[PDB]
């Protein structure tokens, strides 16, 4: 056994040079009387003996082995003997010598590192490093930012370089060493997106000729040079429409903000540039704000002042204040656009019709389209069948084709009513186990349940099926007219005089829907009479189901294919100082709905009844997103009441704003086709089929809060001259244009305050950035908290040192208690025409918590339910 | 509208013999998106279940055609069941 000396030379190994040093330490703890101590001897040889061992219990046949791993290990022998004292003091001592070597070491040292590395060009070509473009660029990405270091980035960069990088990954460094340092400090997000966006830059331009490379302010001026130069290789390509041509591109260019691109978080901006971005042989040539006024010009190529109504428009979406929906964002401006790719569709109850609405369900599918079916008019098994002289199978083989047809064309949603005979086997259809052919494990499944079951579950009342042949008029019915209708076909079942039928107890069928939602996830939960009741459309045709997404309540026949057009308002852009700017408000309100409404002229129909639906009746849905955002900004918990108040009087807000927005453009464009007969022209607004709503199912049955904070006498006026939209709202999810504009998920709770993404290299923590915000006021953001918070998988309760105030605010998805998620919808949907998507969070998971949870979205006067997100732990 | 055709002809008993060679097999291109064709076979799967609920059909291949192979495993026994049809001839 030998050790490496400080400095190379290598000795034997003595025992007496460590005995010698714990020696040492521990007569200057005590004095020199414990010079002859049979203890201190006997301990030090003690020590000494079992470090010696723990080299040799590790090695061989001798070894090598530096000093500093004997001194750690001497540390380690005093301290497991508690030798306190000791210890500390060979510690504080042994590093008092470190601080003199590492001192003199600084002293004689000498400085050589120079000089700098070649950036090797793409043709081959060795360049040096350029340091005053690399401070220029990390300075106008940490601009307007705090607790952003430029310096220290350049720093943490400048290592990992070497001779001959390319500028290609010279880029992809400062990116890595940028979103690295958003765990400490998230508006690092935004630096990260800025470095990025120098790549883009050097892509877009150098594929347009405009220039082989840029900064961020150099956009000021290449911003409008490299607009028409886009325009024209994009029609050159067909990658966009050539009517952009017949923009003033001039005047476009110089309404182009290039500071704009400073919003972007590092998510937002890789969510446009993978999948967005125009692109050819792989290349990237839309820049940001092109990107965004391609959208603009595309959505008014049919306005009467095209530039005016584009800039309008692109400043409308370039602000984050509000959002197209996803297919308007990826098809406007490009030839054939598909500008909606949602639609709702009723199933006729024969041979040629079903499999005419297997065919329709391809078609609108052939571009990424969702779809809802209305399967209940089929009928069910054991119905007569003529010609054939048998009997029916029932819907679910038809089912079966199609799911695999949702397959082949790589979503849709089935919806059954709650009496059609087929309706056990519907609600199992996404069991994992079980025979296949009673399975579609590949097609959504929901409800469509009418408010006298719920009647009967609430009275423990009995419940009958019937096949819809038998029954042929009460899927149209609804409300009252259903109620009579269907106790007079209940009353015949049990006289005898109407054969095939199912007496069941509505409690039973009840506990078997939940516990099938509990445990598949499907069928979802949506009412079909509020869903009619409350539609504006009632005088020309009945809402048979919902979409793919539970939030659209539009009229479908023989004839007509609903289209959902849709876009959502960003809150959190219309939150200043604290409270809702209740004036922006208006003005983007009144331009969003003018966009939606030119998504239903400038749309490319495949099908011709869904050009028709939307020709007739031109409803829109005009949404919001980042509703848990906009509480923060507020401090309010989304579990209170006052959350509650400002789900209510925001959307009280938007509505009277998107209504009076619909009164405009008829004034401009002449009301809808339909609109005489609506509900509009009879002055019922949405507050007002709330009213209707609870005298027709009595208030036994149903209980709103009916408060209004807005005069709607002035309103509900004008809106019987004439509206330009059948139905204005409904509140989709929101994943990709939330990401898009770096704000929550439309109405969602946080689903949790910190999440690991792990895709390339290392895994980077990601910690929601008004969590943090607040810890700072509080002086409670540092590493230990840090620590905290990802062994809590981002909690914030049972952390002791963040006040309770916080503990409430940023409280997760899974700790909000689900009722004021319900009654937070439920005065949503006072003012809202269509419905909203509403994911429902459940922890504890019972059939009772189950029980009461459903009964009270129905009771609350809800139109629809989403996914069930259910955990047993609690 | 191939598929449509499938089922009014058999809604009284009737067989079909259906060629299957003018579609498109896996890897082609596809300009309806941007993507790749997963063959013949997925809209087989739509066949099987239309002869299944409609109740006798036959479908025919070429041999050059790229999907042949996975053709020729329709009916075997054992294995994926999305690469079977186990109802169609
Ligand atoms: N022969 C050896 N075998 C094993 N460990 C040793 C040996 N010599 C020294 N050590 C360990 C024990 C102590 O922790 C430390 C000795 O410190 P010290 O006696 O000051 O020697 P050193 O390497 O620092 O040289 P110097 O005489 O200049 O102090 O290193
Ligand atoms: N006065 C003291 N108090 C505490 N510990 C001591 C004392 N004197 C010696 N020791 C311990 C810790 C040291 O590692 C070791 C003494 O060796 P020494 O050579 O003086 O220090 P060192 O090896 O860490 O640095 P260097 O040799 O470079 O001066 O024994
Ligand atoms: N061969 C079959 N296999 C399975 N289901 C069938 C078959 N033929 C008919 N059906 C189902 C599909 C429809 O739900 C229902 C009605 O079929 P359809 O073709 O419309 O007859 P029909 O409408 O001309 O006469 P009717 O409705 O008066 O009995 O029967
Ligand atoms: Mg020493």
């Amino acid at each position: 056994l030998r050790v490496i000396k400080r400095n190379g030379t290598v000795v034997p190994y003595t025992d007496d040079k460590i005995t010698v040093a714990i020696t040492k330490a521990f007569l200057a703890v005590e004095g020199g009387t414990a010079a002859a101590s049979s203890r201190i001897h006997d301990t030090v040889r003690r020590l000494t003996e079992q470090v010696t061992a723990t080299f040799k219990r590790r090695m061989p046949s001798g070894g090598t082995i530096h000093i500093e791993e004997i001194q750690d290990q001497v540390e380690l022998a005093l301290m497991r003997a508690g030798e306190q004292k000791v210890a500390r003091d060979y510690v504080i001592y042994r590093e008092a010598r470190a601080a003199e070597r590492k001192n003199a070491g600084a002293a004689s040292d000498v400085a050589q590192p120079h000089p700098s590395i070649r950036i090797t060009r793409a043709d081959g070509s060795l360049s040096p490093l350029d340091m005053g473009r690399l401070n220029t660029i990390i300075s106008e990405a940490c601009e307007g930012l705090a607790e952003v270091d430029g310096a220290l980035i350049e720093r943490e960069t400048l290592k990992n370089l070497y001779d001959g990088v390319a500028e290609k990954d010279v880029n992809t460094a400062l990116v890595m060493t940028a979103r690295t340092l958003v765990e400490r400090e998230p508006n690092y997000s935004y630096v990260t997106a800025r470095l990025l966006m120098d790549t883009l830059r050097a892509e877009a331009l150098g594929f347009l000729g405009v220039a082989e490379s840029a900064t961020h302010h150099e956009m000021a001026e290449l911003y409008a040079k490299a607009l028409p130069a886009y325009i024209e290789k994009g029609a050159e390509f067909e990658l966009v429409d050539a009517k952009l041509k017949e923009f003033d591109l001039e005047k476009l260019g110089k309404a182009i903000d290039h500071e704009r691109d400073q919003q972007f978080t590092y998510l937002g901006l890789q969510t446009l540039y993978d999948r967005y971005f125009i692109h050819k042989d792989g290349i990237r040539f839309e820049l940001p704000q092109i990107f965004f006024m391609r959208v603009a010009m595309g959505l008014a190529i049919e306005e009467k002042d095209r530039e005016a109504r584009a800039i309008e428009f692109y400043n409308l979406l370039s602000s984050f204040d509000y959002m197209s929906s996803t297919p308007t964002l990826f098809n406007a401006g490009t030839l054939r656009p598909q500008l909606s790719s949602c639609y709702l569709t009723t199933v006729p109850d024969d041979l040629s019709g079903i499999y005419g609405a297997i065919h329709d369900n391809a078609m609108l599918s052939k571009f990424a389209g969702g779809l809802g079916n209305d399967w209940t008019p089929v009928r069910a098994l054991g119905s007569y069948i003529k010609g054939t002289n048998g009997k029916s199978q029932g819907v679910v083989p038809f089912l079966k084709v199609v799911n695999d047809t949702a397959v082949a064309v790589n979503a849709v949603c089935a919806y059954l009513e709650t009496w059609h005979l087929d309706i056990e086997e519907f609600l199992e259809l996404r069991k994992n186990t079980g025979d296949d052919r009673r399975r579609t494990h590949d097609m959504n499944t929901a409800n469509w349940i009418p408010d006298l079951f719920m009647k009967r579950v609430f009275d423990d009342g009995s419940w009958t099926l019937f096949s819809p042949s038998d029954v042929p008029d009460l899927h149209d019915l609804y409300g009252k007219a259903f109620e009579e209708r269907y106790e007079y076909y209940e009353a015949l079942a049990s006289y005898g005089k109407l054969k095939l039928h199912k007496v069941v107890q509505a409690k039973d069928l009840w506990r078997k829907m939940l516990s099938m939602l509990f445990e598949t996830g499907h069928p979802w939960l949506t009412f079909k009479d509020p869903c009619n009741l409350r539609s504006p459309q009632q005088h020309v045709g009945v809402v048979h189901s919902s979409n793919l997404c539970t939030e659209i309540t539009l009229n479908t026949n023989k004839d007509e294919i609903a289209v959902c057009n849709l876009g959502s308002i960003n809150l959190v852009n219309h939150i200043v100082d604290g409270k809702l700017d209740t004036a922006k408000l208006e003005k983007t309100v009144k331009t969003a709905v003018r966009m939606l409404d030119n998504v239903i002229d400038i749309n490319y129909y495949s099908v011709p009844q869904a050009q028709n639906s939307n020709f007739k009746h031109r409803p829109v849905g005009l949404g919001i997103m980042g509703f848990q955002d906009a509480l923060y900004l507020q401090h309010i918990p989304y579990g209170s009441d006052a959350a509650i108040a400002f789900a209510d009087q925001s959307m009280e807000a938007i509505s009277y704003y998107a209504i009076q927005a619909s009164c405009d453009l008829a004034d401009e464009r002449g009301a809808y086709q339909t609109f005489q007969g609506s509900l509009w022209s009879q002055g019922i607004l949405p507050i007002d089929s709330e009213k209707k709503l609870i005298e027709e199912r009595g208030a036994k049955y149903i209980e709103v809060d009916l408060s209004e904070t807005l005069d709607w006498a002035p309103l509900r006026e004008r809106v019987q001259k004439g509206i330009r939209n059948s139905n204005i709202m409904a509140i989709a999810p929101t994943a990709t244009i939330a990401n898009i504009t770096g704000v929550s998920q439309s109405i969602e709770p946080t689903y949790q305050n910190l999440y690991v993404k792990s895709n390339l290299s290392g895994e980077f923590t990601v910690i929601n950035p008004y969590l943090v915000r607040d810890l700072k006021a509080r002086g409670l953001w540092d590493p230990v908290m840090v620590n905290d918070l990802k062994y809590y998988d981002g909690s914030v309760q049972q952390i002791e040192r963040i006040p309770q105030d916080l503990k409430d605010l940023y409280a997760t998805a899974f700790e909000v208690e689900t009722r004021w998620i319900v009654e937070a919808a439920s005065r949503r949907q006072k003012w809202i025409d269509q419905a909203q998507s509403l994911n429902l969070y459940i922890a504890g998971a019972s059939g009772k918590k189950l029980d009461v949870t459903y009964r009270m979205a129905w009771f609350r006067g809800l139109k629809t339910t989403y996914y069930l997100r259910a955990l047993a732990a609690t």
